[PDB]
């Protein structure tokens, strides 16, 4: 017996939908859900989605509260829909997926992923839930996560981090590193060898290697000397050039982190979604150097160094393809006289 | 001559409603009030309430700008309505009470609290306003605050802190510690002996006793030794256990404050109102330990220590009732072999 | 071929309107613009203006992304409208001006500023754009900025700072200090000699003179002694008096900055627009001292000292007029026995 | 080059989307689309759909303006989606189908019905459009209408009436009677024998047989005698019984039409959609006789008489199934002593 | 003392704004204004304009309640703004003009039409209001109506009809036929000779000449014979041709009125504004004959006959220009062998 008032009862009493019986009085006004506590209205939910307020409220209440893959990983693997859960996208304040399976009468296209409507969709399955590995084996199209071996299925070791109630973290009390599997058109697909983005924020950035500690602590010239980076244009690509009206380079999050400690800047996140590569309109507060589309990726600096040192430096310009978060990220590499001029995630 | 434009004139010229004459041009669009300053619209108010935008604007403009009791105290004393003022609830961005007396033509049930409609309501009276102690004596149901003695009325000394324009503070330039009195059904009611919550935030938490300084400065084992807390399960209740998927204990704000200095965590305030006990959906960023309903109370640690050491430790489970902010807070106490296992504000 | 979908294409691909060809799918719901990225809606813009959502979106996308004068300067110079650009007011999240010239089919009153409808409007012209100095010479009413000499036009050297994508800054990689010129009724107007406000925030306040370093570092009595300020009431005007229920003085931002480092306070910006003088409803957290209308100006302390020491101290009360940001700011000066009692921006 | 402004231009200049180049200025406010005509706003569209206002506007503009099957026919034949058109549902003021093919970038799941996502969907094909008969021949699942014979397919002769811009009519200047063909999983179906509803209104009801002429002109007793309808309870079922608090019978639109000529009544259309059977909350103004759910069907009276005279009258109650508008309509037939008591579309 | 509550008081007590003192309690929710009557909310106004709800409410309340020129007349004469009144546009449910003079603080650009901002605007002046003839005499740009002669100005005799509270009528108890005068750049214009539209409705159409009486009463062939209209294609242009899928002709309202008596049709008013020529998407219910853009004008039939009989019938196609309601209306005239084929208001 699903009901708005039952969803609200669960949110008030359990902090999320927990299948408990009960009802509280609700008022809906515009995109806000309220409940009456002792004669006054208390806000339970503000709809930021393109769904109806009461529907969004239910999907949010029914959000997966276990560690789940970051939405950028799901998107990069082509996930269309989840089996019997909601992956809440905390970057969009909205469901990661438009439709559901066995969650909500307004958004369900099916009660179970075995229904024929689901066959052409890439369904996300969670091996931590009884039955879902089997549903994956039966599905035409899917992505599966597990905490361990699945007999006969060749695994891909995923990122260390996952999202737990919108907090990206490397679990200590809980497991966040999953095996991944994918099927297309009834056929298990070998996932590519990949780097993973580190999913750090500017404000709480922490180095995760001696090389990153050195980059944050050393001055530019000593770091470049110590790690033999002469001719790799880290002065432009990583450290950034704030000397002209157009901000030069600055494509690695650690480089933004180092600048940020010294002087503040504005990052306008003009397409605010989770993605392997982020684009910001950056305005440097100290200098007034700015750039409308500054592509930024959070690679471990050691991974970026491995990538750039792996490149042939003998052509003027070429597209370099690097597998990151399971997706092919195109970089533009510009060279002159066997040194790098710039290397950036290629703007589409 | 009350008018939207007159309310707006007061907000622009006086920073709140101050009974001054004058008008400014206003535009209302959706839930926002704007005024025209030199040919452009400037936002004066965004309605977050369930009232009409123009009505909410007026109540907010007419908010009490003296120190007033925190809404949790008023709610715990059963206050329904205020005499000739608006207690603005800065935690809900809304009026603390649905109706008014002598404030606003849309929300007034009466011009004066002596009207018979008010008799069954618990009316909040403010002895700092001429006439209101007398109105309390005449009222069937009420709560009264004063800065001093009321002849023949036995006082209750309230919390040290009050709310001044949404800032909870212990007044130095102004008095925030009131005498409280309550009447039910025409009869003055003896208020119970009570502890008071300290109303601190995680971000700006300051200790208020040598014991709290010690808790914040010492390591866990030395604090527990120094204050003879062996067998009282402070390791679970106060310090918190982040070792399992479900976060253990962590029910005292000071304990959250100590953790917060070391590593960040998310507190989802899923019923965002003022209350003696708060419930959060907590996600620890470092460990991934989490709990959907983590009850948190900000007691002076000395008061909590007094409370828990006062308990008989010889039953498995029992409900312990403690008067806090004038209300009966139920705690669950779980013991084994004469030591505490856990002691938490009982989830309803 | 202007279109909502073309505006959205530019925002997604270029971070702002850049005249590029292309379209993306858009959804408008309430005041929010979304675009479809891989089957889900991503928010591009939330309308906070009194214009239609799609119109506001276009003006914002077409915002000037060069350093431009702070809106308070434009307003103080009487600017009504801009030639062929949008000055976005980041303090109001709205266009600085109601109408446009050659920007947007819904808001344009003209395609070019030479149209007769523009003659009575003070049009903002930007000498960094080809043709606009000539348009200024032809305009009946206008304000012109340039980076250099305009033959025969007597310049006014403007503030050091300008606004670049809502960041107020003194440019190092870009020029933010302009020459200003104004015309009224076909006649070039001599701009007055003026001080300029420094446009600092409380949170990131930095001193810009030895005197400001001294004010922030010294104790009150040594600062006043060192700078010979006995009898100028800096104890009240600058440092502020938190000893009574009404907060005394505190009219200079540097004084708020010094207090802020010690103890937090609330500033309610109840008319949130850019202005030379700002009015706050201030609540001091430590003391409970408050003031409904606290006028605050960010003058270099040396400029304020020059201003107050320039005054005749022999009348009880008088209005003192000071040109600041090109506008006449009225101050009330109250004296007793040849010493200052108070000196504040006069509340209108 | 698809664009809100281009859709608006077509609506203003062509009365609907007609693929013309051009732009008009548009404003969107709440669910309304306006265009500027000589400096004032003129309403073009009010969104009554659950889609975004600008999307609904485009699908409306792109509505099919030829006679098309009534939505109830399409729904009954299981049509999911239309090939390269929008069937506008004028009963719901909304698109008949969730998704589109080759119409609108926000709603399209495909550009052509040959794409694999369309294979499981019952696609509507219109033989009046070049290529669509052949697309039906290649489609796995579809419904096809034609004005004439299709080589190698036996037709089902459809209703005489079709919908032209929300006007249901029997064409004299245009053809409204289609051949129907349907395919499920690649197999041409033999559509069942069916009656058709007549799609008439109460206010402009016209008889379409001599029996209907006689029913409207004669008194009940004369009509029942002429057509030998003794014992078939037409007094109840068709004429209606307004003698008790609950209105008896009245399940045939012609009987509502007859009452309506004599005295008015209220029909609350509480599920306002196109359906073979309609349910109304009916209140008779003359008598006060009412019924919460009065099922009403517009059958030619001769067809209804054929149906009721083709039943076995020997059981107290049973379900009678009748193919109408290609769907199975359940009636309840209640009999006593070999005569009808009532017969109504089953409220199930 | 202008105020939302005072406007509401006037609406409740005087049926419109009448300058009376008083206040009622108001609530604004979305675009609706309500007032409280004995504890319940009663709707006073639903905003259909692009202005803020409270502003639209005031301009509506302050509407001109005397007979005033139809908006199409004012628009055709180039009126920008009205002197000290609001011409309410009942076709758009919105003010006829963007701005006001001496009406409303939000919309006023001036208090008096003598202010310099009004000099370039064509201001509407009403000689029925003391002082306005003289204000017209002093105005650079205006239109003036009067009931009688103005010393030294030759009048243009206007239409017989005017709008009184959105009812277009020819006054018997009040004067609706005005003298018109217009000034451009300080010079009294000689207004052109003009026909006038008759502003009639389909539902209450009344003939205003013996020719119109005859057109309504006689069969097409008798009428055409009586008035010698052979070869002028009235069969097509006026009577309409419902024989083909595209509805032929039907451009004269009297011909729609005649059809409408026999059989109903749908007229979609897809640009719902007052204009000399109206465009309808017409669907004939009897035949299914339809046309996306059917231009319709309500000329006295005698005037239309004079116009068509005053053209040269010797070319295949040309533009015929006719002054109607003071504006230049373009018709397309198509001829063959010296007879008319069609003649219609040009869809341009």
């Amino acid at each position: 017996a699903m009901s708005l008032e039952n969803v609200a009862f669960n949110v008030v009493n359990k902090g999320h939908f927990d299948g408990q019986q009960g009802e509280v009085p609700v008022s809906i006004i515009n995109n806000t859900v309220y409940t009456k506590v002792d004669g006054v209205d208390v806000e339970l939910f503000e709809n930021k989605t393109t769904l109806p307020v009461n529907v969004a409220f239910e999907l949010w209440a029914k959000r997966n509260i276990k560690p789940v893959p970051e939405v950028k990983i799901l998107n990069n693997l082509g996930v269309d829909i989840a089996a019997n859960t909601v992956i809440w996208d905390y970057k969009r304040d909205a469901p990661a997926h438009i439709s559901t399976i066995g969650v909500c009468s307004m958004t369900d296209i099916a009660k179970k992923p075995t229904e024929t409507i689901c066959a052409p969709l890439t369904v996300f399955f969670d091996g931590r839930v009884d039955g879902q590995v089997d549903l994956f084996r039966n599905a035409r199209n899917g992505v599966l996560i597990t905490e361990g071996s699945v007999k006969g299925l060749q695994p891909s070791v995923g990122p260390k981090q996952a999202s737990l109630n919108g907090v990206t973290l490397i679990g200590e009390a809980v497991k966040t590193q999953f095996n991944y599997y994918k099927k297309v058109d009834g056929v298990v697909q070998q996932l590519p060898e990949t780097y993973f983005t580190q999913s750090r924020n500017l404000q709480e950035f922490k180095p995760r290697s001696q090389m990153e500690i050195d980059f944050l602590e050393l001055a530019m010239d000593e770091f470049i000397e110590r790690y033999k980076l002469e001719g790799y244009a880290f002065e432009h690509i990583v450290y950034g050039d704030f000397s002209h009206s157009q901000l030069g380079g600055l494509h690695l999050l650690i480089g933004l982190a180092k600048r940020f400690k010294e002087s503040p800047f504005e990052l306008e996140d003009f397409i605010p979604m989770d993605s392997t590569v982020k684009n910001y309109f950056i305005t440097d507060a100290q200098t007034g150097s700015s750039k409308c589309v500054c592509s930024v990726i959070d690679l471990l600096l050691d991974d970026f160094v491995e990538i750039i040192k792996s490149q042939d430096l003998s052509v003027v310009s070429k597209v370099v393809k690097v597998t990151i978060d399971y997706t092919e990220i195109s970089f533009m590499l510009w060279c002159k006289d066997g040194h790098v001029e710039t290397f950036y995630p290629k703007l589409q």
